[PDB]
C-alpha cells in the first residue's frame, strides 16, 4: 500500500472510495478501491480468476495491515455520465446495439460460472475510448431500485441469472428513450411502475408468483401496455428483443445466450463514442 500513490478520488463505491493512483515503482495507472472476514477474502480471491474482455480487470488484491483494497485497470468514465452527455440528441442505435452485445458477452460469461452480477446500472458500466464497454462493482447513499427485477423485490431469496438480464433490458429502454424506465423510489414504488407498464402478474403469466414472500393478493390490477408506446422509436427487431429480457417468470426471461444469437445483433458493428480527453 505503500506502493501506491493516490492521484485523486473518482468515485465513491457501494463499498469504499475508488481513487485513480499510479503504482510507484513499476509506473502503472490504476483505479484503487479501499473496502476482513475469511470468507471475503476467499469470495474476492476467486474474482481475480474471472477474466473476461468486458469485465473490469482486478488486477490485484492487497490484504495488507488487516485491511482489504483492490487494484483495478482504470478506464475512461462510467455509462451514467455517457448518458447524460448524450441526453440532448440520444446515443447512436449502433453504439446501443455494440454495448448492450458487449454486456451481454460479459453476462453470458458470468452466468456460464454461475456468477451474478445482482445489481446492474449504469452507474457500474465503464467505458473507454476504443469503444469497450465493461462491468464493475459486482461480486462484492440510497441506491437505485431502478433496475431490480421482480422476482427480487416480491422476496425472491434464490433468485437466478435472470435478476441481470432484467436490469440490462431496463437499461437498454433507458438508452433507447432517453428516460429511466421504472424509476421508483420504494420497493412498492418500483413494483406499482413494473405493473402500470407490464401489467400486474398473475398465475398466468407467472406461474407460482402468487406464493412469493410479499405478493399481495391487495395488489392494484393495472393491465399491460404496449411496447410501441414503451420504447419508441426502437425497431421490431429491438423490440421483441427487449420484450424477451423483460418476461415476468424469470424462467421465461431470455438468457444471455440466447439474446446474442436475436435477430437484432444480425448487423452489430463496433463504433468509437463520441468521448473526452
Amino acid at each position: 500500500m505503500e506502493n501506491f500513490q493516490k492521484v485523486e478520488k473518482i468515485g465513491e463505491g457501494t463499498y469504499g472510495v475508488v481513487y485513480k493512483a499510479r503504482n510507484k515503482l513499476t509506473g502503472e495507472v490504476v483505479a484503487l478501491k479501499k473496502i476482513v472476514p475469511s470468507t471475503a477474502i476467499r469470495e474476492i480471491s476467486l474474482l481475480k480468476e474471472l477474466n473476461h474482455p468486458n469485465i473490469v480487470k482486478l488486477l490485484d488484491v492487497i490484504h495488507t495491515e488487516n485491511k482489504l483494497y483492490l487494484v483495478f485497470e482504470f478506464l475512461h468514465q462510467d455509462l451514467k455520465k455517457f448518458m447524460d452527455a448524450s441526453a440532448l440528441t440520444g446515443i447512436p442505435l449502433p453504439l446501443i446495439k455494440s454495448y448492450l452485445f458487449q454486456l451481454l458477452q460479459g453476462l453470458a460469461f458470468c452466468h456460464s460460472h454461475r456468477v451474478l452480477h445482482r445489481d446492474l446500472k449504469p452507474q457500474n458500466l465503464l467505458i473507454n475510448t476504443e469503444g469497450a464497454i465493461k462491468l464493475a462493482d459486482f461480486g462484492l447513499e440510497v441506491v437505485t431500485l431502478w433496475y431490480r427485477a421482480p422476482e427480487i423485490l416480491l422476496g425472491c431469496k434464490y433468485y437466478s441469472t435472470a435478476v441481470d438480464i432484467w436490469s440490462l433490458g431496463c437499461i437498454f429502454a433507458e438508452m433507447v428513450t432517453r428516460r429511466a424506465l421504472f424509476p421508483g423510489d420504494s420497493e412498492i414504488d418500483q413494483l406499482f411502475r413494473i405493473f402500470r407498464t407490464l401489467g400486474t402478474p398473475d398465475e398466468v403469466v407467472w406461474p407460482g408468483v402468487t406464493s412469493m414472500p410479499d405478493y399481495k393478493p391487495s395488489f392494484p390490477k393495472w393491465a399491460r401496455q404496449d411496447f410501441s408506446k414503451v420504447v419508441p422509436p426502437l425497431d421490431e427487431d429491438g423490440r421483441s428483443l427487449l420484450s424477451q429480457m423483460l418476461h415476468y417468470d424469470p424462467n421465461k426471461r431470455i438468457s444471455a445466450k440466447a439474446a446474442l444469437a436475436h435477430p437484432f445483433f444480425q448487423d452489430v458493428t463496433k463504433p468509437v463514442p463520441h468521448l473526452r480527453l
